[PDB]
DNA sequence: AGACCTGGACG
DNA sequence: CGTCCAGGTCT
């Protein structure tokens, strides 16, 4: 999941959640405990506490109880449901946590790739995963010209740049895809070599792609993948002109192009 | 890369 | 059957 997706999750789960007082926390996958790294240590300290609001930095999200925070980051398979306590278990459900009114907010993860930290609520913006975060996408504070102080000063390609997420917090392959494709740009360019201009038009891309999946509900619940222009399209005619989608590797990475929009 | 991990589209 | 992928991030 990506920002959108996870703003999605944010909005909807909310209020399936909030004021509910934590009863007891269960784990079946510790590994997904990062802190405290002592799984017990984990669930004793959240009993007891009610769920007062739900937020999301960058991928993450960020449930705030009373003293605490929990940092949630889904990975590739994370993902959360609220269910009765009388039901037996989804498969791969590897932290539940029991609330006093009979529900339970159920965490699944076929990978098991999720990560969970808990700090106190004034600790978790200075402490990792969320420290080294870059800004916010849809936030003034990210603009051309934070994005081209990181660029200026790399070799590496404008691709594996924006995945960065202390460049700038939320694009997955599938979103970094798109914006390129809507800016013009190949993927595989040295981000030094991006002009001014270019600068400009990939932030205002950037920025448009990630708010319209947004307002979408994400791709998939979500409908943005009908809207998407390169991403898994590969040998298919491009929506623009009709040259054929290409995949070649980016760093590392499948990476989705039109060989003539792009430049 | 290869790491952690499990499973679905492929012949 | 296998291998080849997969919307993350780390080493
Ligand atoms: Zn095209």
């Amino acid at each position: 999941p990506q920002l959108p997706e996870v703003e999605t999750i944010r909005r909807t789960l909310l209020p399936l959640i909030v004021g509910k007082t934590i009863e007891d926390v269960r784990i079946f996958w510790p590994n997904i405990i990062r802190h405290p790294r002592d799984s017990e240590a984990f669930a004793a300290r959240m009993i007891g506490q009610t769920v007062r609001g739900l937020e999301r930095r960058g991928k993450f999200l960020k449930f705030l109880l009373d003293r605490d925070a929990l940092i949630s980051h889904l990975r590739m398979e994370g993902r959360y449901a609220v269910a009765s306590a009388l039901e037996p278990l989804e498969p791969h459900t590897h932290v539940v946590f029991c609330f006093t009114d009979g529900s339970e907010l159920r965490y699944r993860d076929v990978r098991k790739f999720g990560t969970m930290h808990v700090y106190a609520k004034e600790e978790a913006d200075r402490r990792p995963p969320l420290a080294e975060l870059g800004p916010e996408p849809l936030s003034p504070a990210f603009s051309p010209a934070v994005l081209a102080e990181r660029a200026v000063k790399t070799k590496r390609s404008v691709k594996a740049l924006l995945l960065d997420q202390t460049v700038v917090a939320g694009f997955g392959c599938i979103y970094v895809d798109e914006s390129l494709f809507r800016a013009g740009i190949l993927p595989g360019r040295p981000a030094a070599s991006l002009s001014s201009k270019e600068i400009e038009r990939l932030h205002e891309e950037m920025v448009a792609t990630i708010g319209e999946a947004v307002m979408k509900g994400g791709s998939t619940a979500g409908t943005f993948q009908h809207h998407l222009y390169v991403y898994g399209r590969q040998g298919n005619p491009c929506k623009r002109c009709g040259t054929p989608i290409e995949k070649t590797v980016v760093a590392g990475r499948g990476t989705h192009y039109c060989p003539r929009c792009q430049r």
